[PDB]
């Protein structure tokens, strides 16, 4: 007869209109990685900030980040023109994930692009269009490289500036406002979210309720679902633990997250 909803007691706001709003971007060979965490996130309200966009959402639906917790949110927002907009995809690779931002094989998360014609073009470009073109080592998920180099695939070994055989990666874009529509820039922002780990940090909206401890309940703990009967635990469960587990893969254990109390599962 109950719907209890145990989301935990934070209420600040998230700071979403710090990195989305901006003035500069960032380089996409050096993108900023800001840390969104112990805030209440709602995304209902994001589409006013920065509208026409695709968010292109591997994993989490579009209309169910305001229904569960995430204890890790990362948004790196840089600039790329227009032609690596889904190449951004974790299947997608060549000379902007192997050299630049890389998705890893597995990834849950959103993106967020829209046009940057007249707003982020300048006269003869804003020329900080910085992408490392070639190196040695195809990149790992999540990694960047503050460096430049001679790269040169390998023949009479040289670190000089010439361009004839000690190429010279960090190249750029930039034009007047108008050109041929192909190059005209993107402000693409990614948002990487994280389950399970650590107490959750970032929830959304919170509805919580209180505690019946010996009837049954539809229970939501911190985006969970569930349906059965609460009751108190005489588990030994480590500070930094979070879930009960079982042979299965459900869950027949939980900590709240407020007053840390260890609390059974059963149907
Ligand atoms: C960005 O900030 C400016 C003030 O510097 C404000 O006028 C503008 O409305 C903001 N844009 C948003 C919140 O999308
Ligand atoms: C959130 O919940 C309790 C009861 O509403 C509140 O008094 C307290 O500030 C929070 N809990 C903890 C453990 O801080």
């Amino acid at each position: 007869t109950e719907s209890i909803v145990r989301f935990p007691n934070i209420t600040n706001l998230c700071p979403f209109d710090e990195v989305f709003n901006a003035t500069r971007f960032a380089s996409v060979y050096a993108w900023n990685r800001k840390r969104i965490s112990n805030c209440v996130a709602d995304y209902s309200v994001l589409y006013n900030f920065a509208p026409f966009f695709t968010f292109k959402c591997y994993g989490v639906s579009p209309t169910k980040l305001n229904d569960l917790c995430f204890t890790n949110v990362y948004a790196d927002s840089f600039v790329i023109r227009g032609n690596e907009v889904r190449q951004i995809a974790p299947g997608q690779t060549g000379n902007i994930a192997d050299y630049n931002y890389k998705l890893p094989d597995d990834f849950t998360g959103c993106v967020i692009a829209w046009n940057s014609n007249k707003l982020d073009s300048k006269v003869s470009g804003n020329y900080n269009y910085l992408y490392r073109l070639f190196r040695k080592s195809n990149l790992k998920p999540f990694e960047r490289d503050i460096s430049t180099e001679i790269y040169q695939a390998g023949n009479k070994p040289c670190n000089g500036v010439a361009g004839f055989n000690c190429y010279f990666p960090l190249r750029s874009y930039g034009f007047r406002p108008t050109y041929g529509v192909g190059h005209q820039p993107y402000r693409v922002v990614v948002l990487s979210f994280e389950l399970l780990h650590a107490p959750a940090t970032v929830c959304g909206p919170k509805k919580s309720t209180n505690l019946v401890k010996n009837k049954c309940v539809n229970f939501n703990f911190n985006g969970l679902t569930g349906t059965g009967v609460l009751t108190e635990s005489n588990k030994k469960f480590l500070p930094f633990q979070q879930f009960g587990r079982d042979i299965a893969d459900t869950t027949d254990a939980v900590r709240d997250p407020q007053t840390l109390e260890i609390l059974d599962i059963t149907p």
